[PDB]
This record gives structure tokens, C-alpha cells and sequence, in this order.
């Protein structure tokens, strides 16, 4: 995780699109290592949105230099169909997948656990779902999440998968390092959606 740190935010809190997409493109591969085919469509969603954004960027890298540039250009370019269109829509869902990973990792690092089932990560995933995704899912998808929860690896196994021959404590310290700029970046993205009134709450 800490081999592909996100850059700190610059003083003007503008996120450059190219470096951002390069950075987060390192996350979907972690889903191949969780030991379940349940993760294949999850990986496709997150990668699919990165791809959607990268393809808008590639048409005009200068015009789409920053994530802010994307939202403002698309607002102008699309009129009434915006923000439910283009790279704006893909980023709206990408941020929520990114926020999920953030809350989950942070929960693990903060030592939140089920006292009764200490080596499970179900409480951490459940928190992350509630905070990042749940309100945008209808009852069917929520039910699928409840089923998929059972495919979670054991905590000890998860951390081992993210790690070199390194202790669990060492692994978590590196996860903490990653979370600094990751969290900061996602926060700026969420703030941007709020300022631009680009957030939608439709359920799927
Ligand atoms: C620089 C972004 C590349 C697009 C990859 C989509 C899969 C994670």
C-alpha cells in the first residue's frame, strides 16, 4: 500500500488528474489477493470508474488537468444531464469505493474489533459499508453485501496478504502512513462534490 503513496495536497487543494488516476490504479489489484471470486465484480466497478475518468482525461489532458477542471468543464459541456453523466458520474462512484477502503483500513488501524470474534474483519467492513456505500444501495444490493461479508479473510490473514517478512504491528504502521494523504485526498474530492452541488443520492 505504502509503495504507491498518494502525493500530499498542494497549497491550493487542487488534485491533478493524471497522478491521481495513476496512484489509485494500484488499489484494484489488492482485490485479487483476498482469496475470493466474490471480489471480481467489486474490482470491475472500481477499475471501470478509473477507466471512465482516464478516458475523459485522455481526450484533453490540459482541459482536464485537475479533478476540479473535470467537474466544471463537464457542467458546462453537458447542461441538464450533469452531474449524472461522464467522468463526473464515474468519480462520484469512485470516491465512494475509495472512501469504503479508507474507513475500512482506518477502522482496522484504530484497533476496532468484535471482542467476541477478534480475528474477524466483519465489524470493520460493516462500518465502512455503512459510512460509504449503504445509503446509495437499495435492499437487494444491501442483501448481496451481507452475503459477500462472509467472504472476508481473517484479520491476521488479511494483513499478511498486504505484507515482506514484517510484523503485524509494522504492517499496520505502513497502512497508517498510506492513510494520511489517501484520506486527505478523498476528503478534498468529497468537499468538491458538495461545493459544486454535484453529489446525487439515487440508490441502485
Ligand atoms: C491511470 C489509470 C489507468 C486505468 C486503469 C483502470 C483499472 C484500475
Amino acid at each position: 500500500l505504502a509503495e504507491h503513496l498518494l502525493k500530499p495536497l498542494p497549497a491550493d487543494k487542487q488534485i491533478e488528474t493524471g497522478p491521481f488516476l495513476e496512484a489509485v490504479s494500484h488499489l484494484p489489484p489488492f482485490f485479487d489477493c483476498l482469496g475470493s471470486p466474490v471480489f471480481t465484480p467489486i474490482k470491475a466497478d472500481i477499475s471501470g470508474n478509473i477507466t471512465k475518468i482516464k478516458a475523459v482525461y485522455d481526450t484533453n489532458p490540459a482541459k482536464f488537468r485537475t479533478l476540479q477542471n473535470i467537474l466544471e468543464v463537464e457542467k458546462e459541456m453537458y447542461g441538464a444531464e450533469w452531474p449524472k453523466v461522464g467522468a463526473t458520474l464515474a468519480l462520484m462512484w469512485l470516491k465512494r469505493g475509495l472512501r469504503f477502503i479508507q474507513v475500512f483500513l482506518q477502522s482496522i488501524c484504530d484497533g476496532e474489533r468484535d471482542e467476541n470474534h477478534p480475528n474477524l474483519i466483519r465489524v470493520n467492513a460493516t462500518k465502512a459499508y455503512e459510512m460509504a456505500l449503504k445509503k446509495y444501495h437499495g435492499w437487494i444490493v444491501q442483501k448481496i453485501f451481507q452475503a459477500a461479508l462472509y467472504a472476508a479473510p481473517y484479520k491476521s490473514d488479511f494483513l499478511k496478504a498486504l505484507s515482506q517478512n514484517v510484523t503485524e504491528e509494522e504492517c499496520l504502521e505502513k497502512i497508517r502512513l498510506f492513510l494520511v494523504n489517501y484520506t486527505a485526498t478523498i476528503d478534498v474530492i468529497y468537499e468538491m462534490y458538495t461545493q459544486m452541488n454535484a453529489e446525487l443520492n439515487y440508490k441502485v
